[PDB]
């Protein structure tokens, strides 16, 4: 099964600048979502879900063919709120209609995370919409109950390694847990709207109790008020994952490099870019460009 990039006609960098900056504006705009969080956690989310879907034995789901956008996989349990991160796009994809729906979604998670002044995440066009049949089942993104062992095997589906799961999970310093989507509840640190390394600091340092929340289902939370998953507490319980955390609660700049290196993988992973691709583009922030 393959899935080669097409770039949608005619266009270049400045026309996917364009959308970036109406994804930009618009999250500075509607900054009252989700208790002032914002859209960005969001967005990321759901360029994540609508990735983390690929199987690498057979090319199935993933970014490609945009079938987010279909019943089966709107309404999968497994991306419960993930409605409101469409819907702030809606907007966007009606203002530029030309561009494909995994374009668009992917394009959203790169812009939250560089507005949320994380690292910059090169990013390629040319995703395809593809029909309704192609929309993969639920039940291909991950259980939030397990240890580490499910996590790491989890992840080879998506061919990454132990580097690059703990650095894809560094997002979780970013929005909340609600209890009304996942069955838990909470946010993993201070800072959820900025992309920092917190969520790797907060491992570490605070001091996590294995508490049931109000959905009868454990979590670790802390006395500042932050929590994490039992899948993400599995990395300070596994000495490969323990390393690596260390090593991005101790460097900013690398975990900031090995994220936009992974993030970019995920985005991208089925799809075949013909040898005259364009190259990825780096998108300029509202900031560098004076908006
Ligand atoms: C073992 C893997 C993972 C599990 C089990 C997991 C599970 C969860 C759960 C249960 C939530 C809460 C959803 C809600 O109640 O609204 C959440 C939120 C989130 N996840 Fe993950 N996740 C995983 C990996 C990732 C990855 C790889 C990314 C992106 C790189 C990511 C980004 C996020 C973000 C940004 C939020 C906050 C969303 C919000 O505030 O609306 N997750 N995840």
């Amino acid at each position: 099964l393959v899935h080669v990039a097409s770039v949608e006609k005619g266009r270049s960098y400045e026309d996917f600048q364009k959308v970036y900056n109406a994804i930009a504006l618009k999250l500075r705009e509607d900054d009252e979502y989700d208790n002032y969080i914002g859209y960005g956690p969001v967005l990321v989310r759901l360029a994540w879900h609508i990735s983390g879907t690929w199987d690498k034995h057979d090319n199935t789901g993933g970014s490609y063919g945009g079938t987010y956008r279909f019943k089966k996989e709107f309404n999968d349990p497994s991306n419960a709120g993930l409605q409101n991160g469409f819907k702030f796009l809606e907007p966007i994809h009606k203002e530029f209609p030309w561009i494909s729906s995994g374009d668009l979604f992917s394009l959203g998670g790169v812009t939250a995370v560089q507005e949320m002044q994380g690292p910059k995440i090169p990013w390629r066009c040319g995703r395809v919409d593809t029909p309704e049949d192609t929309t993969p089942d639920n039940g291909r993104l991950p259980d939030a109950d397990k240890d580490a062992g499910y996590v790491r095997t989890f992840f080879q589906r998506l061919n990454m390694n132990d580097r690059e799961v703990v650095a894809l999970m560094g997002a979780h310093a970013l929005g909340k847990t609600h209890l009304k989507n996942s069955g838990y509840e909470g946010p993993g640190g201070a800072a959820n709207n900025v992309f920092t390394n917190e969520f790797y600091l907060n491992l570490l340092n605070e001091d996590w109790k294995l508490e049931k929340n109000d959905a009868n289902n454990e979590q670790w939370d802390s006395k500042s008020g932050y929590m994490m998953l039992p899948t993400d507490y599995s990395l300070i319980q596994d000495p490969k994952y323990l390393s690596i955390v260390k090593e991005y609660a101790n460097d900013q700049d690398k975990f900031f490099k090995d994220f936009s290196k992974a993030f970019e993988k995920l985005l991208e992973n089925g799809i075949t870019f013909p040898k005259d691709a364009p190259s990825p583009f780096i998108f300029k922030t509202l900031e560098e460009q004076g908006l």
